[PDB]
């Protein structure tokens, strides 16, 4: 158990292993402080992060953070869906010339949300190989939103759920204005269905958990 964190603790990454970390940054909303995870990928041709962070001071910080820890770059994002926590450093990404993966939807909602858009180069099932990191993303139909994508990690079996999956303390589904609540449950059945040994989970806001996370949001839509 390891977090490395700025001086304010705005910042933080925690170590689920060696080459797989979760992001972490507080977005304040009036006066409201709100989590949010993504994750970051040491690979032996640079770093890949899934999902940047609610605005530019944000993401900029939190690649300097992890470029100075692993001692190279950041190449590759992956976008799992077009709202402000997980696709509001796109501007950083460009400046940098960090490509930023995403569906076609997920790209098409970014440019009607006003954000840059990222490649929408993602089709429902896609294999990514980033040095000798395998990264599958896999779109399991509407949940929290019409777009959301989940990213798998087949070497590790560590699912990064997104806003799809909620904490364990989680006692409500959060923000469901872009929601299909009535669809969300099928689709997390899907993710089950397709991942029949999943370690590690990591939700969109909250604590790491494991498959019980799935479960636990499956309650939450009854
Ligand atoms: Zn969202
Ligand atoms: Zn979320």
């Amino acid at each position: 158990h390891k977090v490395i964190k700025n001086e304010t603790g705005t910042i933080s990454i925690s170590q689920l292993n060696k080459n797989v970390w979760v992001h972490t940054e507080l977005g304040y909303f009036s006066g409201e402080a709100v989590p949010s995870n993504g994750l970051v990928l040491n690979t032996s041709k640079g770093l890949v992060l899934v999902d940047s962070s609610w605005d530019d001071k944000l993401t900029k910080e939190l690649i300097e953070m992890v470029e100075k820890k692993f001692k190279k770059r950041v190449t590759d994002v992956i976008i799992t869906h077009a709202h402000a926590d997980r696709i509001g450093g796109m501007k950083t990404l460009k400046e940098r010339g960090i490509k930023a993966h995403s569906t076609a939807l997920t790209a098409e909602l970014a440019k009607k949300n006003g954000y840059e858009e990222p490649l929408g180069d993602l089709q429902s099932v896609t294999n990514l190989k980033f040095g000798n990191m395998k990264v599958e993303t896999f779109y399991p139909g509407k949940g929290h939103t019409e777009d959301n994508i989940v990213v798998w990690l087949p070497q590790y079996q560590i699912l990064a759920g997104g806003c799809l999956v909620k904490s364990a303390s989680s006692k409500d589904l959060g923000n469901v204005a872009d929601a299909y609540v009535n669809e969300w449950s099928t689709s997390i059945e899907n993710v089950l269905k397709r991942y029949g040994n999943i370690n590690l989970v990591v939700p969109g806001h909250g604590e790491v958990g494991d498959r019980g996370l799935l479960l636990h949001t499956l309650d939450l839509l009854k």
